């Protein structure tokens, strides 16, 4: 099991001012550390944050968190469930900032909610340095859905943080699961009359202002003031990243359909789905390490059945293992790192998750 630690710096808080924290399972004699960012949408104004606080409160507060958590999938310590990194030090960072891990704005007389996701990550890293992370060889910052996009937004800041603190030996890497989305499937990109039908790019624009959100510096310098929302989209922020990042992305992500307002399928829907898979495949063509199955699904890496999905005969744990080998101080025979399905329809891959 992973054991809860609430941050000693109680000024780095969840949305409601309760302390943020992390679940930790130490593995003495391992110099590999996996920090997993939980996902779970976001809120972007007072009214829909209030709604989230009423019926999704564990995503906004630590008050009701359990003392322990069971590590599953890539967080499992059993080699059967986790052929990749079962012996690693395991950290699960709960998502309680509702800001796609981008916020740097505390509560006050003007802010009723605190949005500190980017600061929570930095504070967890700081505390872990005193619990063995100072001796690490690899820190893998992983995450699913909003946590996957969180990886893209934060992996280079963790690398810079560890360099400035005097730990240049730790190799910081990223693993972004279901965090890679397209912004091009919209009739209107700026209308936001209600929360549910708000355009995805407009929701992010509003969120960034509400959260005092921060994006990676090289990406921010490209798109400049007011256009930081661009850096939430993988194909725009990825080329600016210096840290190695492995991208896990279903070709037909259920959250992509949701932000596109897409729910016997006829020609219009068939063309949308087939074009979506082709466009996602195209955006991944120059990502060196990726795993992108032709499935309609959402998230994978902390699901116990993540061992079972295969692309071109290679499982996700094996792909990550080959990625590890590729980064040890020319492709590898029988150990591929770039695995993107070419077939054009959900479940054309027979290993897709069911239900
Ligand atoms: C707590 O975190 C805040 C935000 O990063 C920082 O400004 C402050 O110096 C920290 N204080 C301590 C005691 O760690
Ligand atoms: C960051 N989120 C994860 C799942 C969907 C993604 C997203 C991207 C852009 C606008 N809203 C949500």
């Amino acid at each position: 099991d992973l054991r809860l630690h609430l941050l000693l710096n109680t000024s780095v808080t969840c949305n409601d001012g309760s302390p943020a924290g992390y679940y930790l399972k130490e593995s003495r004699g391992s110099r590999r550390w996996l920090l997993f960012l939980e996902g779970g949408w976001y809120c972007f104004n007072r009214e829909n944050c209030d709604s989230r606080y009423d019926t999704m409160r564990r995503l906004m507060s630590s008050r009701d968190w359990p003392r322990t958590r069971t590590g599953t999938g890539i967080l499992s310590s059993q080699p059967e469930e986790n052929p990749y990194w079962w012996n690693a030090n395991m950290v699960f960072i709960p998502y309680c900032s509702s800001d796609v891990w981008s916020g740097a704005s505390s509560k006050s007389e003007k802010n009723e909610y605190a949005f500190m996701g980017a600061l929570i990550i930095q504070e967890v890293v700081r505390e872990l340095l005193g619990r063995g992370l100072s001796g690490a060889k690899v820190l893998l910052l992983a995450g699913s859905s909003a946590g996957g996009t969180g990886v893209l937004l934060n992996v280079d800041r963790v690398a810079e943080q560890l360099e400035k603190l005097g730990y240049p030996a730790i190799q910081v890497r990223g693993l972004a699961d279901s965090g890679w989305f397209l912004d091009n499937k919209q009739y209107r990109h700026t209308d936001c009359v209600d929360t549910i039908t708000c355009a995805p790019t407009e929701a992010i624009r509003r969120g960034i202002r509400y959260w005092n959100g921060v994006v990676p510096e090289r990406c921010r310098r490209q798109f400049q003031e007011g256009e930081e929302w661009n850096c939430f989209f993988g194909y725009k922020v990825y080329p600016t990243l210096r840290s190695p990042v492995f991208v896990v992305q279903w070709l037909f992500d259920e959250a992509q359909l949701t932000v596109d307002n897409v729910h016997p399928v006829q020609e219009g829907l068939r063309l949308y789905i087939q074009n979506l898979g082709r466009e996602l495949r195209h955006t991944l063509k120059d990502v060196p390490a990726s795993f992108a199955p032709a499935c309609l699904s959402h998230e994978i890496i902390i699901r116990s059945h993540w061992t079972d999905v295969q692309v071109k005969g290679t499982s996700l744990p094996r792909a990550l293992h080959c990625w590890d080998r590729s980064l040890h101080d020319t492709p590898l025979k029988g150990c591929p790192v770039h695995l993107v399905d070419s077939c054009p329809w959900p479940h054309c891959n027979p290993s897709c998750p069911t239900g």
